[PDB]
Formats: C-alpha cells, sequence, structure tokens
DNA sequence: TGCATCCGTGAGTCGAGGGTAATAATTGAGGACGTAAAAAAAGCCGGATTAACCGGCTTTACTGTTTACAGAA
C-alpha cells in the first residue's frame, strides 16, 4: 500500500511546487522530511473533519446577517439547530 | 213462561288512487320571547424558535499471521 500512495503523494507535491514556482524536485525533500516527522504507526489519512465543520459554521455565519438563515437552509440544506449553535459559538469567541 | 231485547258472528292472497270541508269581529293593553349584532373569551391556528437525539465514520490499543540470514546432527 505504501509505494503507490507515496508515489502519488510525491507527484502531487512536485506539481504543487511547480504551480507555486518552487522546483518540483524539492518535493522529495518535503516528503523525506514528512517521512521522518509523521511516522510511528498505521493510521488512515483523512481531512480536518472537525476543521471541516468549523469552516462550515464560519461560512454559515459569515453569510448569515438575519433572515438569510432560511437561505442558509437553502444554501446546502442543513438544520437551524446547528446554525443557532454556530451563532452562539461565534458570540462566544471574541 | 213467552216475550222482546241485546250481543257476537261470518277468508283469503292481492292493485291504485288517496284525498274533501256548512260557518265566524273587532279594538285595546301588556308581556314574553324569539333573533340579529357586537364584543370578550378562547381555542386553536401559522411561523419561528432551544434541547432530546441514536446510527455511523473516524485512531488508539492490541492481535493472530507472514518472509529470509544466524544456530544444531
Amino acid at each position: 500500500r505504501f509505494p503507490a500512495l507515496l508515489a502519488e503523494l510525491n507527484d502531487l507535491l512536485r506539481g504543487e511546487l511547480s504551480r507555486l514556482g518552487v522546483d518540483p524536485a524539492h518535493s522529495l525533500e518535503i516528503v523525506v522530511a514528512i517521512c521522518k516527522h509523521l511516522g510511528g504507526g498505521q493510521v488512515y489519512i483523512p481531512r480536518g473533519q472537525a476543521l471541516d465543520s468549523l469552516i462550515r459554521d464560519l461560512r454559515i455565519w459569515n453569510d448569515f446577517n438575519g433572515r438569510n438563515v432560511s437561505e442558509l437552509t437553502t444554501r446546502y440544506g442543513v438544520t437551524f439547530n446547528t446554525v443557532y449553535k454556530a451563532i452562539r459559538r461565534m458570540r462566544r469567541l471574541k
């Protein structure tokens, strides 16, 4: 499982470096670096699901300024309970 | 004892119209009492609203295996 996934990861890293102006071969260093600092065991790579919901609520209350909460339920289709919890959360943070 | 006098009795299934009518006075007063109309309950009726979720994906903690270079007749 490791070889093909590592190869694709290196391909994407070098593509992103080329897009950003960095030399693609520098990606090897990057992956080597992460291969030193990310080991320890077996765990699947996902995303920031907590951060995904965090930025979702961020966008929700950035678009929210009143009645457009209904538009929020029309934006993607979500509950008013989570929207109200997110509003209270944005009130909590300063 | 003969006489009038009175009192039940006497068929049955069926159909189609099925209702008609001699007569008659007005005032006044008084009160009851029904019925609309307009207003409070009051009773839901519409639209947002905070706290109950209970299956399910995603890491940590183990768990029985799966190979090629060092030890024993």
